[PDB]
């Protein structure tokens, strides 16, 4: 009572009602104060996330200390917390032993309770507990725990751990509209469950950084309160929360909903937005991906094992650079291993890893590590005709039981991706000998467990122009940077064709070819003159090569 | 005025009775009694693992004193429990530590041959630095102060012995742990006090039942205080249930529960209901296990003798091995056992032994010696039983692994033991050992129990129990088959409120199709999803199939129809 | 009330109509306003960087709080702050108890908290004062942060920086106070110039000052040069004025060697007399027919900051970069793909073109030794910089451990070398122009590699203090030897499977030298002759070489496994070997010139 200026009450503002009502979590405070009444190894700590309600509890502890209902072992007494970031080098000691002593000349049983108590551990107060006179109540997190009271503890055999590990959605829920008085006055607007369950299953969902109590409220009273300051629509709604979570990260409030007919019936163009042709290609992977979705087939399975094959640079990897921003929200999701180092024997223990102890072990495999982490890519495999007849094995492993298993002793899953199987047979088949050459390279019950097996046809020479318009309308965004625009002309544009196509390489020089020509040959008059940002900077075909 | 704001007075508090009753532990007193009664050098240090009672030795000495039953030259010394956290605490200068350790020095050799210190944990004495727990030798190797001191066999090795020209001035006094015997005659001297304390009481079955299931079951601690715990938790797990809830002594079950609700491990006296259970197993088992009537009972008939306390306590729970031709259902029978016994059908540890065609990759399941690249990582099998130690452990087709890994069973079985990288050792004492096989394939019992010989050694047949081998599915009963597998699609269908309506003649087909005897019921999944679930999937995503039909399938002559 | 005296106000300050110029960041209040009109977490803490307009943001606050815009719990709310040019312990009970007592209604404004954090933590557990912060990032994270005992009272609201067209409204607002000191005009052209070209280009500072200091750096360089003699006609002046006594001391020389340094220095006299003239011969034209800020001496301020050259066109700099392909072909010699590639992507940022976060050029050639990789590279720096020591080379294969990353990053803060501060960063960090050449990037510990792979389409980089140096001007030369055999396809795959695919992606075109051939040579043992005449013109012993003895050694060394480093060692053994024996021998003594000739085997001299 004497040095009460670096530690608060508990029990005395409990006679205020300066606290919350601590409905939910009723097994905790039991387990606390069963520990609490041993007569070694008492004085527990509760370790859990931050933000899950570890002061909550032992605040609803001194509620029901100053209403009464524990037993009369522990009733009578009040609760301090401290604040470790009142004293921080030195004169922390100085403080922690002033504290300490009138602790001790509290003469009783005056609980404490320490918040991130892993800041102060050490050796210092090791005697001041194994003589019965202080009971310390504790909080941090696991990974915390086992760092700073577990190297150099030695004190662990006086601390019991309570575990609080974070409440459910359909809990969170009951506890906000607990929780939801105090606002209704606060600011005072209305209050609807369906905003709140919305809050819940939203944060949930999107939100995946913070923990539930607070994370939920924090969206609601945030919201609450725009609302208010909107008025300078009398109620809240679930897209009066959609909104709040849209300005949180960026993605827009439209399709904050509904994510199985919203998404599967998205399937269409939006993937041809950014893939050319191949429409019956489209067709079936939407197929594919829609129908696995359902809900029927095994859970233990990838998402897609599907495969094609044909000419090259038509799009074959464009496909899954696209599929994989509808689904799983990037283009930075892929993953592509070539086989064709995979040729040997030996080489094929390379995308695991094995022992621990040799050459290649932290580094991991090449096909799970790049998996255990972030488990939503789109594994591409090209060039899978020339991988020698021993990853077909692991490979039959993976879409046959949706887990594998990887050097360390971990174990992956693979159960929501999608695999992807390119090839460039189909030189001269096309329909007929291809599939005849695909049916005896590959081994034939392995291609039962596939999907469709599509495959790509040839650039129609007439629709190189979506392609090449798509690389247009694309390059018409480099030099806005000084707003100059461009001019078209359909001679100029098909004259890229018949010179760039090269169906030995699909279309992978149209870009180079295009992006030297016209920046690095305006890219004097870009610094002399003869542009400006209202000119379309006629270009044209001379008779041999492309000036202006 | 020095060694009152830096100490305690430990003789003074042992006079106000505030100490536990030391119960022998004669020697290691008599022992320390003659160390500190020497002429020089007359420091003795408690080294033991920790928990064993190392500072229950001292305060028995300090009662000891006070009563009076100490030689001549040793009464009335009033021993001190010095402490340095509250010396290092405020000090942030040159020279500030010093005069408060002078001063205590001064102080304990101003007055006469009478203050018997007490550093406990001194290994926290090497720092202080910043020439600091440094001035204390020139005392210490003349007999000045006596400096009773308690660490850690781990801490003493790797602070103190840095430092070798203090390590002289100390002598060792070795602290065993008891045996059970001692734990129990411990536990009866203290057993007053927790019954002061809790207001219940404690019986003699109730202390045997702990110091001897504190010792078969927890082995990670040490005895005379992993036993003390399960009586304390046991009294105020008691005491909240009297309480707070509106004959009264705990028992000797009490204590099975606790040391069973963690370690999960069942230890126990067969509580009823239980008993009706492991009775109705053989049957309660086959509901997912059609046939194999001569391994089913094998593997019960282990478990009940687990339980019922006949059974070696030191050696694995069963260690059976059963092979017989393919598909015939032995993983399948594996995993029913787990899920059977635990409530999980992955709570089991399945290692999948087609994967050590190689030497090297036992490292996996063992760790790496000191020195190499996966080290503090441990081995993957010894660390999945080292927690969770009661699961049941699983060898998928251990015969591709070539004939040098078969070597580390050979001591996994026979004692469950296995020693990683770091030289613990793991217990396997409580698990259920299961390697499958496909040796032999079809032929008689005389040709697969030859095959096994010419591929198994001697010293690996002897220690395994009953080597069972699996019979053929009779063409009788696949009907059962067809029926387990349309419950758990049946059970996969009830997000929504889907049901079938599988004629006979449908079934007896699906049966018919896809149970070759080369292969036995291998085909058989498969071929239910591609006619069942993928029909469906086109059925359901196009409309005319809503939650709530009863869909009919039915026997078309070609491929089956819906 | 007996703040009055302690703290100043912005109550009455706002009713008496004196703020400055607040214009933009409405949304901005409104947040404040808006997480202050909360239960929990409300009074919020200002998050950027000095010279953002976050103490702006506070004023135009006050503003619209005296004028009313509010809701209901804020009438008028009094906002103050708590002065810091005011300071011990027992004075601050007399300052805090003021506001303890109010109702919530003088909340106060602590500028620049982020040292404060004992008495307001107390005091602020209870919820009676809003004390509304503003600090910085790394400053934030360093001292608040990591504390979640005060952080579950404190929002951080973000600001950006750039507002262009209200910047150049708010100059407006400020130029009035520019031009009072500084006899000067300050031009709406001179505006709209700062306000766009010093933003992309000086990146070390921020826009809401920084294009304030351009225009009062501007404003007092032109007020200077009012005075009589502007610069460039008080420039030459000087340096004629010193050159003439450096000739007038040198007459009195009684020496043949420094005669051809006073053959030199007469004429390089005789060179700037004229341009002294003919600037100051076109100086009375505008006498009789510069005395306003425009756009021209922006960038002039512009060059004169961290180097960097960013200019209209420079009337000076015009043809240099046209003949960039023919002038670099003076020191390397091939590879013409590369040199073509290297040079068109250096307009590319002498043009404006580039993407403007990314390095200014960033890729890899590899090949066979002794081709050229490392002459190119320096060949590239000499002419950027006039002086070749300008470049920044750190070696790769002195990093093959793992621990070796905060070798050129630091160590952390508490350890033994952290005063010493880093290797690259700390040479990037100050004056940051130049071109890092990674010397043999294989052989370095696959980790530096993903330091690298985050100065790629990032631009920065963090150390051991937590700041972050930038690299958005420089250019990233990676240099290697993979395959060395191979013609394309081995190399190829070499270097797609030792890095990742997505570190080769933000890498501009990757190059392969070819080697050299005969019609090559000739003009590299040119190049080696006239570097041993300039060495050796040091004791002024010219050398006089033939034709079929220039032949003779292109033909001699040229083995296609080496390169050209046996042209270097050929030269010296065949040549400075007889050389150096006649020199210590006599009879080839200082003012002379030997000429050689082939000899059947030899060359003799
Ligand atoms: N059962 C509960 N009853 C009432 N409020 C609760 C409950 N559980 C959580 N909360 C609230 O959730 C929020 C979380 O606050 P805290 O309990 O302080 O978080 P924490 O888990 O203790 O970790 P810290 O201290 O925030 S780092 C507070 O507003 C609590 O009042
Ligand atoms: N011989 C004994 N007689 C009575 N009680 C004992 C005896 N041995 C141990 N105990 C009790 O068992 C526990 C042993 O704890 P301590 O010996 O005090 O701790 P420790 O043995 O020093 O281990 P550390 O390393 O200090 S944590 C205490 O509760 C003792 O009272
Ligand atoms: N008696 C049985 N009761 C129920 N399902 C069975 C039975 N026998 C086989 N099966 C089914 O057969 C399928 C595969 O059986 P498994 O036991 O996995 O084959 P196996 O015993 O592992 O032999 P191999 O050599 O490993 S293929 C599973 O779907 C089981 O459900
Ligand atoms: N094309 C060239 N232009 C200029 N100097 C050249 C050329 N080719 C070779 N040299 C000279 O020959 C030597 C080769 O220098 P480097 O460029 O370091 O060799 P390199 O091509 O880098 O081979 P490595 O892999 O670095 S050993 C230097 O003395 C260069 O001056
Ligand atoms: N249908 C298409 N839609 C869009 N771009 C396409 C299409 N077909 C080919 N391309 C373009 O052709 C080029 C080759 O892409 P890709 O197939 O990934 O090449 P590669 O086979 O060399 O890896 C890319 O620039 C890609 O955008
Ligand atoms: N939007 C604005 N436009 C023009 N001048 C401004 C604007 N906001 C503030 N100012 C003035 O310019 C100064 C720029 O520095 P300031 O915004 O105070 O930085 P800080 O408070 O972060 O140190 C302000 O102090 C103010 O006098």
């Amino acid at each position: 009572q004497a040095l009460q200026k670096y530690s608060t009450d508990l029990t005395a503002r409990a006679r205020e009602g300066k606290l919350d009502p601590v409905i939910g979590r009723d097994n905790e405070i039991r387990r606390v104060v069963q520990v609490l009444s041993r007569r070694t190894k008492n004085n527990p700590v509760l370790i859990g996330e931050p933000g899950v309600g570890k002061t909550a509890i032992v605040e609803g502890l001194a509620q029901r200390i100053v209403a009464g209902d524990v037993p009369e072992s522990l009733r009578d007494k009040t609760i301090v917390a401290l604040d470790l970031g009142s004293m921080v080098r030195g004169e922390f000691e100085e403080r922690l032993k002033a504290v300490l002593d009138d602790i001790k000349n509290s003469a009783g049983q005056i609980i404490t309770f320490i918040d991130e108590l892993h800041t102060i551990v050490g050796n210092m107060i090791k005697p001041m507990l194994a003589r019965g006179e202080l009971r310390l109540v504790g909080a941090t997190t696991l990974d915390e725990y086992r760092k700073h009271i577990e190297k150099d503890a030695a004190l662990e055999r006086r601390f019991q751990q309570v575990y609080v590990g974070e409440p459910s959605v359909e809990d969170t829920i009951g506890i906000l509209r607990g929780l939801k008085d105090r606002y209704e006055v606060h600011h005072g607007v209305r209050i609807t469950d369906s905003a709140l369950v919305a809050a819940a299953t939203l944060s949930d969902r999107y939100i995946t950084a913070r923990f539930l109590p607070d994370k939920a409220i924090d969206l609601v009273d945030e919201a609450a309160s725009r609302l208010r300051m909107e008025i300078d629509k009398e109620e809240v709604g679930p897209d009066d929360i959609a909104d709040v979570v849209s300005a949180w990260t960026g993605i827009p409030a439209g399709r904050l909903l509904e994510g199985e007919t919203a998404k599967l019936l998205r399937m269409e163009d939006e993937l041809g937005k950014r893939v050319i042709g191949q429409k019956a290609a489209v067709t079936a992977v939407s197929d594919a991906v829609r129908r696995s979705r359902a809900g029927v087939s095994d859970p233990n399975r990838p998402t897609g094992a599907f495969m094609f094959l044909g000419p090259t640079g038509v799009g074959k990897t464009e496909l899954a650079k696209a599929l994989a921003d509808f689904l799983f929200d990037d283009e930075r999701a892929m993953v592509r291993i070539d086989m064709s180092e995979y040729g040997e024997k030996h080489t094929v223990a390379r995308l695991i890893g094995a022992p621990p102890g040799y050459v290649g072990y932290e580094a991991g495999g090449q096909l799970t590590e790049a998996v255990r982490r972030r488990p939503y890519t789109v594994v591409l495999f090209d060039e899978i005709e020339k991988a020698h007849p021993d990853v077909f094995d692991v490979l039959l492993q993976v879409l046959d039981e949706g887990r594998l298993t990887d050097g360390h002793g971990r174990t992956v899953d693979f159960r929501n991706t999608i695999l992807i199987l390119t090839s460039n047979l189909g030189s001269g088949g096309s329909a007929e000998q291809v599939l005849a050459a695909v049916r005896a390279t590959f081994k034939p019950e392995f291609i039962n467990r596939l999907d469709d097996v599509l495959i790509f046809e040839g650039l129609n020479p007439e629709e190189l122009v979506r392609i090449v318009d798509i690389q247009l309308a694309q390059l018409g965004k480099r030099l806005a940077q000084r707003r100059l625009q461009l001019q078209v002309s359909l001679p100029a544009k098909r004259w890229l064709a018949q010179r760039g196509f090269d169906p030995v390489y699909g279309a992978r020089p149209l870009r180079r070819l295009v992006q030297q020509a016209i920046g690095d040959q305006l890219a004097k008059m870009l610094l002399a003159g003869q542009v400006h940002d209202g000119d379309t900077v006629p270009v044209n075909v001379s008779p041999d090569a492309d000036s202006l």
